[PDB]
């Protein structure tokens, strides 16, 4: 009763969530939730936080173990958008940039708490470049 407006696919780390619109608790518990009002999958910077883990177990923690040149995948099941992951870092609570659309780039922004600690104020951040994008077909949505 979150009505999810997508799904991602980290296949590199067996991550497979419901994307949702907004960073509610509940958004954020469930899968990925968008960071940003306007954004649109494969347009300027595609912002999606999510829990390291929740009470249920582990969530977006996989992050952690995503590695340069992984694809991410993302559909609203009108199109489906690879990305390829161009860095990883941790990085402060604090360095709002990350989000922000880069002039001239198309990318995808995943973010997650750097551990599960209470008032952790450090962030995994992974970043990609738009590599493609499809109809989604059964080819395509097989990896959701």
């Amino acid at each position: 009763n979150l009505h999810p407006i997508g799904k991602i696919a980290i296949t590199s780390v067996h991550l497979k969530l419901p994307i949702l619109k907004g960073l509610s608790n509940d958004n954020l518990s469930a899968g990925a939730g968008t960071m940003k009002a306007d954004q649109k999958m494969g347009e300027g910077n595609y912002a999606l936080a999510g829990h390291y883990m929740t009470n249920q177990g582990i969530l977006f923690s996989p992050l952690k173990n995503v590695q340069t040149g992984d694809t991410v995948a993302i559909t609203n099941m009108k199109k489906v958008y690879t990305y390829k992951v161009t860095t990883k870092q941790i990085v402060n609570e604090t360095q709002v940039q990350w989000i922000d659309d880069v002039a001239g780039k198309k990318l995808i922004t995943l973010v997650t708490c750097a551990s599960p600690t209470e008032g952790e104020v450090d962030r995994i951040i992974v970043q990609g470049e738009l590599q493609s994008v499809k109809k989604a077909n059964q080819k395509n949505l097989k990896i959701f």
